[PDB]
């Protein structure tokens, strides 16, 4: 297929994410290659190199086509593509489980693999519900969260998306009714935590768990909060016997400047979800971790088992590339790498603060955000970014980047420049 | 890691499907390699080769490590591992979409990719509900199915599982309450369809869709039903204005002796789920296809867009290997291959019919089932199967195989002999 033929087939047959069929304002751009931090895209019938400023939706932390990951994949392919995980186990699953237990917050001792982020969220909810069922308290079946959150697109995940402003707002009438605290503020305010506790207390007997994105709320608005809130959440959940679940599908593997965002507060949740950067952006994989207590209570309950098990659970290929990606990250001074990226993002975005359409500029580890005073038009932003050698995808009123960790200083500069000029055009 | 170290790590840290932690019992067996129709497993420290009689749960239709599929994957790896599908498109996704639209039942014109069977089912439900909202009928929000079914493990997918039940009871009081018709029988009885219609009719104004596995019910009991029932469902759904969803995640890609099980009935659903054998069993990928009417009705509704988009949607690696898997299937006389497999399963499993513990023996395309009168003890069945060089995994009272399409007559003879032996051991 030529780029023209791809565009034709795509228009006729392919549904894109969060899109209509036949009435999308912008057509998709054909991608033809990816290497390191760079994508080869077709523009006006000509190939162009652009920086993957978004790391392919926060996955490609080591960039594309990294020799260590390519080889981990080809080596596993030579041995064993896949086998079912029912009654069988294998080396990639064992190596990965051991890595994930060792590097996640203390006490997360068990790993349930699944195929995607939304599934790992559903598994976390199932763990929480079965846990209380195992304690003979089946009335603890609701979830609590704060506003501004997002946890995926399957029906239980949607139930904890922000109900009046989140992407699943039109569905609230068919979703499980969960408990929502107000939007968590950026600055630490003890009064916020007190109000959260007072609200949780009213519902404790019907709550299985608090589920939140720690430190960084992504799809809900790339908002940052003070890590001390997580300390309060841990304290509150412990004192009211509510399980705490951290969804680290976006925040994991160094992105926020700590290995996991929970680490900014030194907090351990009872249950944790991971995905995205887990595989280095090669293949779909996610995991849900839980404590020995949670696992044993589920296992010693009336069910005797966790009632979940996906087809390609613990796929050897996906596990193998994930092992290599985690080892690649752990084997370098990743913390200094992220500190350097953050400094680059900070310095490069500083000049946006004075732009007339810009209401905030904020950086957290390798995440850079320009918040604008109006929704950003993709028909303007997309060409403008491409004209500057950068793939950027704004959403809502936000121009943002989460670059591969391999980006050089010059590359970060180029990314921040494109973002600044996008914000300038908005205004 | 050595196989002993794998076991140690596994026992401490790994959750297995529908299992416990620390309460096994019976450790899992270490798999160290897979090639063609064979797995290499560690039994008492010894590596042994055994037949993958279940195709690693329906997936490995061309066997493991097929040269054409390995090559397709490595070719794509060198060019582009993965890009975001938000505002970007690529050759593997386009190539695969065109193939799937061409080989599926008439009228399924648009493809939404996801990463697993359960997700594709959630996407199909969302399409159905959003369709009716786009017609100003938001009360059409429930699903209807028949008993014996399985559609995955996410909370919406659980709500249409057989309650009585694949894994209900514990949950029923937290799941969406769907409408269930009685177990669809093996043999065609027009009275069953009339009763299904009457039940549906009273719920029509609150129903978005009927969702069923066509011809073969997998995890819910490895049961088969006359394809004519699907013709009736198509008709009932048409007349009462309820969408029809076929979940072909297990039945797809030739398994039942037709390219898709719907083809046995010569009927097209409004929405269709595919997965598993899609990728030749290399990687997780699934797809939900719908008609032009479904897609446009969603897209013209005030809601507008379908708010769904998995991170790895339309992953180039997974799409690349799938293209190669589908082309490899289509470029051979697959129909004769399945007919021969059905023949070998029938001939091999014949012995079982006369066994004391055996209540049914049944074959449909490349699927063979021995049903027993009591649960099959794994402690007995496993060594018996392994002694015979075959990996089998009975569940409930069922001994079954869904072998790779590449299996030779000798291999089918080996597989069925292991099954007959397991059944023989049940009733003694
Ligand atoms: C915290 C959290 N939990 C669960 C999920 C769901 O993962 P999947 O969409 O099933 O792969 C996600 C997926 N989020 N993906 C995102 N993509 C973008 C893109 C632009 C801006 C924000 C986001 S969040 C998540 O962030
Ligand atoms: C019809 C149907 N729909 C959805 C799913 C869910 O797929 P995922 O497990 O989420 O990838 C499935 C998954 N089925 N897995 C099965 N494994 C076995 C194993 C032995 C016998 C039957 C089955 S069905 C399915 O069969």
């Amino acid at each position: 297929l030529t780029p023209e033929q791809i565009i034709a087939v795509d228009g006729a047959h392919l549904w894109h994410p969060y899109s209509s069929i036949g009435r999308e304002a912008v057509s998709p751009v054909v991608a033809v290659a990816a290497h390191g931090a760079w994508l080869t895209l077709i523009r006006d019938g000509q190939p162009i190199e652009v920086l993957d400023a978004m790391s392919s939706w926060w996955t490609a932390i080591h960039g594309h086509g990294h020799p260590a990951l390519d080889q981990a994949l080809t080596t596993q392919l030579r041995v064993m593509n896949h086998v079912m995980f029912g009654g069988l186990t294998h080396e990639p699953a064992a190596r990965l489980a051991k890595l994930l237990v060792d590097i996640t917050p203390a006490g997360l001792d068990t790993v349930f693999f699944s195929d995607s982020g939304s599934v790992s969220v559903e598994v976390a909810a199932k763990m929480a519900l079965q846990y209380w069922r195992g304690r003979g308290l089946p009335g603890k079946r609701r979830l609590m969260t704060w506003r501004g959150g997002y946890h995926g697109d399957t029906f239980l995940a949607m139930s904890i998306c922000d109900p009046h402003g989140g992407m699943h707002s039109l569905w609230t009438d068919v979703l499980a009714a969960q408990v929502f605290a107000p939007q968590v503020p950026r600055d630490y305010d003890p009064a916020y935590s007190a109000a959260f506790e007072a609200q949780l207390a009213q519902h404790a007997g019907e709550l299985a768990a608090v589920v939140v994105e720690p430190v960084v709320q992504g799809a809900g608005g790339m908002r940052f909060h003070d890590p001390r809130y997580l300390h309060d959440l841990r304290d509150i959940c412990r004192r009211y016997e509510v399980l705490l679940i951290f969804d680290e599908i976006a925040t994991g593997f160094g992105r926020t400047g700590a290995l996991f965002a929970a680490d900014h507060a030194g907090v351990s949740p009872d249950i944790m979800c991971v995905g995205k950067a887990l595989t280095g952006g090669y293949l779909s994989l996610a995991a849900t971790l839980c404590t020995a207590d949670v696992a044993h209570t589920i296992s010693a309950g009336a069910a005797g088992a966790l009632m979940h098990g996906p087809t390609f659970m613990a796929n050897p290929l996906a596990c193998a590339v994930s092992v290599a990606s985690v080892e690649l990250l752990l084997g370098q001074d990743w913390r200094t790498r992220i500190t350097e990226l953050a400094a680059g993002l900070t310095a490069g975005l500083d000049t946006a603060r004075a732009l007339p359409a810009v209401t905030d500029v904020r950086v957290c580890g390798a995440i850079g955000v320009i918040e604008c005073d109006r929704p950003v038009d993709l028909a303007v932003a997309t060409p403008a970014a491409l004209d500057r050698g950068v793939w950027l995808r704004p959403f809502r009123n936000l121009v943002y980047a989460m670059p591969p960790y391999i980006c050089t200083p010059a590359e970060i500069t180029q990314i921040t420049s494109a973002m600044v000029e996008v914000a300038r055009l908005v205004g």
